[PDB]
């Protein structure tokens, strides 16, 4: 569920709502915890593939560099440590939607056979020359900019093309401020739920608190915040610290 | 398919006919997106092979480090990791065209195998001293300049005349204005048949916004706006955006 | 047994009970030597899981680079070296509490296996597939400036604000200095106990000796003078040394 | 077949006709696309020597770092890879001549190796210590100052000194233009034949475009120049083309 | 046995006897040649493990790395070249002292572990799984000083304080000169009863000699000297030496 | 054999004849192609050893680092590719003269080991334990200043000392400018008979030519002139090319 | 034999002398070609251990890097290339004299192992855990100024010190002139020995040539113009050359 109250906000919804009813490819930008991943799901659910798989790859925190064997799935033997076959990514999300969150951060070389991937619509796992035809819905976060990482020559021009045939850019909480008090409001009762225990209320004062603070870490920032403020039993009071903590 | 509509391009296609008559080998330049690709293609269909295999090898694009084994092919066990044998892609392109996309990607060693491919039309898989008689056309693209490429020392200069015999170039998109509304509507037409969507057109305010954009990007660029276009939705207006998405 | 005396660590105990009657994660935080280990332990048995198991892991401690082999665990094979399964640190600490001593010394590829861990409520061992259900208490502490860390690019950012609901922050001892004379006669009195010595006093023109000292090392640096007065004898007297009384 | 009209060529062919009789080491020097190939290939036709073999080996187009291995031969074993024997071209040139096409690119340990070869008049295979007679003349080509070279220690003094008993060097085309009219008919001649059509002809104002040109790049430019005329098509013109359209 | 008779060693070794019946860590400082290792012996001696083994394991004379392995032991297999399973120092160490001479070279990673088994009184074996436990008392001596060294990152700080309740350190030779007779008598004695020789006297003048130098290599020095002037010869008489000829 | 015509090359010869009668180590200095080669096989064929092997190695010209391996011989297993025992090259001169050519180029490492073999007069090869005992006459060479080499510490003192208790040094050919005549009709004959040709003669214009150049390269360039001469070709004229200038 | 002639050298000889009757280490230094090597062996040929063994090892000289090795000795096996057991140089030494030539030249790990066997009169062998009792008396030689090189950080100072009780350091030969004479005869008359011939003189002409020269090389230096003069046979008349043609 996604909680959009600002105007620009609603303008981010609409534009979302046309993409997600088409298969094109969405690339979801915005600074940090500013929300790109429930955007991603969010897409999934408005689309027609909403009740098909829904699959995510951090490219940005897959350790021992296993993105690759992550991505494309492997054979028994295609590398060390491959004690086994182990299918790919994109396999997994047949009839869905794949989300590759920071493909930024995605080497030139994998962005390589990623791009061959999204020109042939097929995929082989390493260690396979087998073919498997993908019906793939793809989605992609990045929190740089790609524009300036193709410039910098860190990421290829025509996977950039085609990643960023639509564009998604959450604004900075700081500047969409109508969206944290509902926010605010939902991360009490996300937390609140998941202990069995009612949600509480917020004090004006506290409210007017959360609205003049500029949010460097956004909704992520926010819900930390909001968790702390719990902790200082529940309600809202002046219970809210940023950064005299 | 390729459009062409400029007279610049009038220019370009009537001596890609001329060559394509012939079995020289093409060298097609041009900046990102401007249609090497596509080009090679029409001078392959173009030609008296045309009913032959069309095999392209994107230089550019080889990962893992395969450029030499995926052109010559491999015998198995010719390296760490060739559990199978290979045929090389001059194999395949038996009969036809052999495309050698961004050649510029190519190391010197790679160039010096590839020029005793073309001096003595014949190739051998890695790991095999069987020698397998070659009948391939030779066409070639690449987004840097070769010339000042072989000054650098990155490139082979024997290599780089038995390639330059018949350089083709492609204006970059705004050299070529007249190409970009015939351009539009191919694309936004073969986008939607893929699709299976009836296609719409552009409205003639759209169409003049299309012409004063430089296309950094050329084609592909375009393509993407076209694209963006059809998502804001059918019959394109002002739903184009280049710089002030938004 | 944790000793608190100045009104700063009488609200940093109060903070403490708040946050111990729940489930969330705890950082601690202050100088070398300020009692963040005493503290997490403190925190788990104000804890509702204080019948549970504590487990710890200095992260600054574990040598020939088993940090992660240590965390997680590893079956027999995972790793040259690896002669036996041996289980994680995580799967020890299950239905009580873990500390994550010095995180800020875990390296980015690690604490990226972490974060899955905390998102996932999951651990594998190295070496296995086999996901293990975790219902475990987190804490962790630094000496760094977590904060900076992220902005040098040496911590993950979301990391960084999953383990900072409920920062902690014990001040330097030279500014809670009321808490100095409990603790010097707390630490002679567990030194003895252990040694089986009986226990002395300390003279009032040895403990303003301990009053106007800064504490560079703060309660350990408090310790080692204790341990030293009593080697010079018992009842300590000025038999306290720092720099330069030596 | 060699072009010889201007008198500086006609020179450089009586210089090379009084060589050709003998058996001396023969170095054939000039800038790029000049013919030290061709020349090569008169001079051992011109010699006693022209019914037996020619063997070729250009040390700057070997892949692989295979010069060693190729100059020599190896059996079986002698070096990782090595899976057969094979014989050097010194062998294969048995009786006949060899050109080392090239020669500066040999590395010092070859030099050395190739100095004894010349001494001795034998070779051994790498991996072999079975010494083979050898009768073989030797000629030699280069595109670099070998005297500046030995000066900048990378080429032997005493190798420079046998190998150089008779340098023969072509002028660049640009300063022996009396050649230009006959190689472009050579040259468009031997396309026509390779391809079963009749010779066109050069319009003198062809002739007189291609005369005030530099050639930096020698008979090689002059053959693209002329293929590219020929596509252009059969009756050379205005179809001459340099640096400004392609 | 240790000679004192300066009024500064006198202090030192009060200081010793009240460290030696504990079983305080004590860290012996001092210039080079000092006698920091004849104070080990001293303080083992002087302590109720008197009739306990005395180890000792110096780290900047043992050869190879090693020093991890030496210290802890190894089973066999452990590491190649580990053939036998062998004792640690701490093992040998049982019920008396452990000395660690010239801890400061002691590496980071090794520091930890000495800084786990300190802390735990306990030791495992490199191979083994299998702690055992240590009633060991330790000494250390240092040439490095500690604190600088901490503050250069190349010492845990946490080993430092717990290294460094008790550090008895020697002053210079010429910092303590009514040491110098006595230790030259010492010296004189104990080599000529290792020698079986009847021991000389030193001369009123030649003791205002050694008195009169600032033994820069202090006692070692002094043993040097004192060694020479025997073999200039017996009862000696400005037989004495020092750096700057004879 | 040898040419020598010159006043100081006849004293040179001299000094020569005095050491080839002794067995005292020698050394022969000179620049590139000045002779030195020739001067050691005119001081084994001087010498009482002259019935006796001559072998030589040149170390600047050994390829694959096999110097040391060609010197002392190895058995079979010493290092991979040693799938042979080889006699040293001091086995081979047993009763007759090394030569160590160019010299100063073995490895501080070859020194050390070359010194001990000149010091007890015995040798082990490659993954040998057993000491065969030398009865070998030593002659060396180098392109380069040992003296100056020792000081920049890329060659053994000791070792130095041993190799040069009688150094005899070639001038340069400009130097000894009338070896230029004989030498240049030495080469001539030397080479026309190797082919199987009528030995020409040289016009005295021709003389005046080669003996007013400075010889750079000395008699290896001198050789290389009047092979190309003999090429341009008979009864040489001035066939004689030097420097560019590059007739015909 | 020896040969001392200047006072300088008379002094020389005896406090080695004096060292030569006790079991002290012996430390010989002075310039290359000073005789550190001669008076090596007269030191043990004038000790009580004189009919015991005089092993010399030249730790600049040894190929291979082998020093270590060659000193300790080796069990089969201890290291690639050892196949074979060998004794080191002190076990072949036990009972009589080892001398360490240029020891400077030693590594600061082998340094500690050598300072190991002088303290306690044991070596063992390269993979081998046994120990082998030793008495041997120790001299030793170096080029090198050894304070400096502990100052410079490579050399022990409880090395240094235990190798230095004692040091004899040669004057060069330019400093000891009286030297030059006799040391001429002697050479002269040792190189016609092992020819088997009769000895020549030198003209006094030919002497004052010798006294009017510096000696850079010092005594090896006067051999090779000793041997060089009696090829421009026998009689010393000024066949003497050195850096004056
Ligand atoms: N519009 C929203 N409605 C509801 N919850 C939201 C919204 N935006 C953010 N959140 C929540 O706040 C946090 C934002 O994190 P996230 O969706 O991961 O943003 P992000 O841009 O992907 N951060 P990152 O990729 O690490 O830079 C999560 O806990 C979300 O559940
Ligand atoms: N004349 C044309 N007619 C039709 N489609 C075209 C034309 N020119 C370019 N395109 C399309 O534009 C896109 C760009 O790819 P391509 O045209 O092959 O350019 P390119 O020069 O090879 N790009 P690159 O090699 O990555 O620098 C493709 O989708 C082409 O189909
Ligand atoms: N409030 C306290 N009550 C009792 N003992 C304390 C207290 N504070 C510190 N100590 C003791 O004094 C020492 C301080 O150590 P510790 O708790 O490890 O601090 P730390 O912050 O974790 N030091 P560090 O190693 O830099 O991470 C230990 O011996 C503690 O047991
Ligand atoms: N005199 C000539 N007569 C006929 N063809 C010639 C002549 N000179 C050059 N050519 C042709 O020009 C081209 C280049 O000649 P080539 O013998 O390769 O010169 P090159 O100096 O060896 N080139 P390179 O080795 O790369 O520096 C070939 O196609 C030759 O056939
Ligand atoms: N007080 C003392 N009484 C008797 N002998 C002493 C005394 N001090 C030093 N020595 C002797 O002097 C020598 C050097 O002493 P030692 O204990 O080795 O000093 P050290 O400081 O530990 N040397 P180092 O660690 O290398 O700087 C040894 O021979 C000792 O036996
Ligand atoms: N005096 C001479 N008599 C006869 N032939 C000579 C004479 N001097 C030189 N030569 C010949 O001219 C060439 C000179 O080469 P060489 O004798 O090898 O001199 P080198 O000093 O050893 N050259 P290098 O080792 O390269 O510095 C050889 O071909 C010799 O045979
Ligand atoms: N006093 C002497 N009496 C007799 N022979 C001497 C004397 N001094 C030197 N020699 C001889 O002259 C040479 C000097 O060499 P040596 O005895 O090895 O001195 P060294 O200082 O050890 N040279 P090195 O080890 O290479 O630095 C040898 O041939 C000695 O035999
Ligand atoms: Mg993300
Ligand atoms: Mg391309
Ligand atoms: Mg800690
Ligand atoms: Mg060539
Ligand atoms: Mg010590
Ligand atoms: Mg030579
Ligand atoms: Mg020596």
């Amino acid at each position: 569920h996604m909680v959009v109250a600002d105007t620009k906000s609603l303008k981010l919804l609409a534009l979302a709502d046309k993409v997600a009813k088409t298969d094109a490819n969405v690339m979801i930008l915005g600074p940090s915890g500013s929300g790109k991943e429930v955007m991603s799901r969010y897409i999934h659910n408005a689309s027609p593939r909403k009740e098909g798989p829904f699959i995510a790859i951090n490219c940005a925190a897959i350790p021992d560099n296993m993105l690759e064997a992550t991505l494309f799935g492997y054979e028994k033997g295609a590398f060390t440590g491959a004690v086994q076959a182990c299918p790919g990514k994109f396999e997994q999300a047949q009839g869905g939607t794949i989300l590759l969150d920071e493909i930024s951060e995605m080497d030139l070389n994998l962005q390589a056979k990623l791009l061959r991937v999204l020109q042939e619509r097929e995929v082989e796992r390493l260690g396979s020359r087998k073919s498997i035809k993908l019906d793939v819905r793809v989605l992609a976060t990045s929190n740089r900019d790609l524009k300036q990482y193709v410039q910098a020559g860190h990421f290829r021009e025509d996977l950039y093309y085609r990643l960023n045939v639509f564009p998604l850019t959450w604004p900075a909480l700081c500047e969409r401020k109508d969206d944290i008090e509902p926010l605010a409001n939902h991360l009490i009762e996300r937390h609140c739920k998941k202990l069995g225990l009612p949600v509480p209320s917020i004090a004006p004062n506290a409210i007017t608190k959360l609205l003049n603070y500029p949010w460097p870490g956004n909704v992520r920032e926010l819900d930390n915040v909001v968790q702390r403020a719990l902790i200082l039993s529940e309600n809202g009071h002046i219970q809210s610290e940023h950064i005299l903590l």
